[PDB]
């Protein structure tokens, strides 16, 4: 029993960071097979990210202008590309720690695990979710672009998130490993303002299943609604609209717990219109909206 | 910016989860140099759990009794012996993967990052704190026990924590890695109930410096106050007494923000007399307890 916010083991990640360094800008890249993917920003000094016109500023950049650092052992730089927001470095050596992967791009809602890294060094693991406004709720200081979101199916990484920036409202944004960002957010420094962030219903209700299976049951009530209602008071919070493909994908932790998706809609309901009444659920006083059904699944059942 | 609860990178430990298992238990193992270190009761039956006298159990266990396996190869084992709670398998092969290690009995407040494993197998990383009453408030299941909690100093891992058990109130008790339980638990199934869980002053206070760090400012108050008269408060709301040692701690804190300690123990004062009002600190609704100072600067500061 308990429940927390666990991330996956990051060995496998932590294996794949480098630093890469180009003139006086490092950051983060991640190794993998003969390639170090990183943030194309690394080529900007502080001024070019005003306005920086990326082909016009890689026109001046080498191979050897792009110094990759595995531990305290230099990669040869043998070939580098853009694609999209990211650069591909192609080095000599493939790394030997690659582990099996995939490069993913996540739905709003869906969680990951983060490795914070400076320097080509990991600092700490953190799970994330991408937010239904396509920001992130990170913890990244200056160094940490390039650190990146994955999820592991037993020994594949499926590799979702690098970072590549700070909104001004002290969110994340960044893009998947093909080096497209996630939502409207481009990689310059210029006013970029998130839209609502909105809750993330689905996960509302998988952590509620959750506190159900781990003995938090004050909140279940007498009470039962339809799809239409609950989004009715769903969309008066600022909860995502619930749809039947959310109450399909809660079936394992409905008949888990025997409280069918609508009934605990409707705890949800009162949970929102009467608030926790300075009460706690899984040791939190809020809803907690950074678990998926699969995380509360798989946190319940202890696959590794 | 932000702020996460966030863990160690977990690869140097993973690579030294083990399974062990002793007739029909299976459980995990940690193999550090040429010995694993497990929870004795892993010689247990089910029934031995309710009253087992652990010396008389161990005569009917030999070297071959005890199956260790790390990853799909099993270890050899040519040496057994128990000491206080946790048994130490010599086993004929250091643990290549070894890293430099110590092993550190915490004091209550302290935290530490814990990975989650079953049968030998990594699940996933948390942070946890050592609770006053000397328990954790973990996610563990069945098979869960010998996983271990830890703290990283750059490549040393401090080893402070063994899962060996869930008590009735879904919270969790074990050793430090020389087998002594933190608090007065013991390895039997029986009643033992825990003591008061109070909140961690110190961490709190380090995470609302954390919190105005990162922009959230609007608790900070007009007022100050003095040790005893803070202390006062903090007895009323079950928060363990600050003393000058946590004021001295909380120093960097203090000279980073400019809030000198006493000040944040006012606006402190206040968020426990007057609650949060419906509000939210670095995205919680209640005071966090689970960072110490240390965390606040190293999480802040980006160390790796
Ligand atoms: C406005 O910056 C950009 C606009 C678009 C694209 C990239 C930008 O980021 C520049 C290149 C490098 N950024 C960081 O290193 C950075 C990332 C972070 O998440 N938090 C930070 C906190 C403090 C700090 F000094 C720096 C950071
Ligand atoms: C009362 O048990 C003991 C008393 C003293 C000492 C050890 C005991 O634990 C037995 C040996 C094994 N325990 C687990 O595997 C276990 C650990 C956990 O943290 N959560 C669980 C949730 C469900 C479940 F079925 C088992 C666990």
């Amino acid at each position: 029993s308990g429940f927390r916010k666990m991330a996956f083991p990051s060995g496998k990640v932590e294996g794949c960071m480098v630093q890469v360094t180009c003139g006086t800008t490092t950051l983060n890249g991640l190794w993998l097979d003969d390639v170090v993917y990183c943030p194309r920003h690394v080529i900007c000094t502080s001024e070019d990210m005003l306005n920086p016109n990326y082909e016009d500023l890689l026109i001046r950049k080498s191979n050897h202008n792009f110094l990759v650092q595995a531990g305290n052992v230099q990669l040869r730089v043998i070939g580098h590309s853009m694609q999209n927001c990211v650069l591909k470095l192609k080095v000599d050596t493939a790394n030997p720690k690659t582990p099996k992967y995939k490069f993913v791009r996540i739905q709003p809602g869906q969680t990951f695990s983060v490795l914070a890294c400076y320097n080509g060094s990991p600092s700490g693991v953190y799970q994330c979710a991408m937010r239904p406004n396509f920001t992130i709720k990170g913890s990244f200081l200056n160094g940490s672009c390039g650190s990146v979101g994955f999820n592991i199916d037993y020994d594949c990484v499926s590799f979702c998130y690098m970072h590549h920036m700070e909104l001004p409202t002290g969110v994340h944004a960044g893009t998947d490993l093909e080096g497209n960002f996630y939502g409207p957010f481009v990689d310059r420094q210029t006013a970029q303002a998130a839209g609502t962030d909105t809750t993330i219903t689905v996960n509302v209700l998988a952590w509620l299943y959750a506190a159900v299976i781990n003995g938090d049951r004050w909140f279940l009530n007498r009470f039962t609604t339809t799809l239409n209602d609950f989004n009715l008071v769903a969309m008066k919070y600022n909860y995502e609209p619930l749809t039947q493909d959310h109450v399909d994908i809660l079936g394992p932790l409905s008949a888990q717990t025997g409280i069918a998706v609508l009934d605990m809609c409707a705890s949800l309901k009162e949970l929102l219109q009467n608030g926790m009444n300075g009460r706690t659920i899984l040791g939190s006083a809020l809803l907690e909206d950074e678990f998926t059904p699969f995380d509360v699944v798989r946190q319940c059942s202890g696959v590794t």
